[PDB]
């Protein structure tokens, strides 16, 4: 459990920029890639906002449908991914919602109750072998969906 | 142990400083970034604000460990044109490496002056991305000994 002290916004801008300039293909040679434990990765990003969710009034929902999940990737980067998608998510969420994290065998999904940023998110997860699809909710809402091929 | 960077707002607040430095040292390189004419958020950096949160960052965690940061400053007012996070990963790097090989009950010192700014700690006489975001910013980065003993690492700009 590292610490890095910032905000977001202005981290994944640059690192974007960064990401594009360097116009890189592969995880392979990258600093610090590693099979990620995605429960961890989910749950330490559920922490980090967890104390902003509260003064929003909002809560957060961590479910977890499989377990020992593991990809091969840039574990900042990922974290970037996943922070960028709950601080979306926090931002749209009236007060007394919640928001939904799912890790399922295949994907996960963060899901809010309200009504770019997304763009990084898109540019990280091609990187890493990962679709991922925007679009409405069934029960209403916004849902982001991070999918990659079942191990 | 763990892969994972908690992202907020001794080893572990170090650790965190040495994967984002990793990170973004080789995206600086491969990118092959000549100047900051076109980064993001390239602004007028305030050099007391950018070195006391620095010191923040470290203050408590260094006290812990018998280790006392000790911020002097000089010169005020003092603004560079620079990209904040690169110049904030340059400065921790500097001031993780002077709390690291600091033995326990001696001083770390920064200094900011008019046209540059030292670290300074009193142990023995890796890090080559403070010299890549320094010659981004048109810095110069000088390392030596200290003039009474200790390590020292000195960033000069002009004007």
């Amino acid at each position: 459990a590292l610490l890095q002290l910032h905000g977001i916004d202005r981290a994944t801008r640059l690192v974007d920029q960064l990401l594009t300039l360097s116009r890189l293909d592969s995880l392979d040679n990258l600093q610090d890639v590693a099979e990620i434990p995605l429960e961890d990765l989910l749950q330490s990003s559920v922490m980090d906002i967890y104390h902003t969710a509260q003064q929003a009034k909002i809560d957060v929902r961590l479910t977890l449908n499989a377990h020992s999940i593991k990809r091969t990737g840039q574990p900042l980067l990922l974290s970037l991914l996943v922070r960028n998608l709950l601080d979306n998510a926090v931002r749209y969420s009236p007060q007394g919602s919640v928001v939904d994290v799912t890790l399922n065998a295949d994907n996960f999904i963060v899901r809010d109750n309200g009504p770019l940023g997304l763009s990084i998110v898109q540019r990280i997860a091609k990187l890493h072998g990962m679709n991922v699809e925007f679009g409405n909710a069934e029960q209403g809402g916004f849902e982001a969906k991070v999918s990659w091929l079942e191990h």
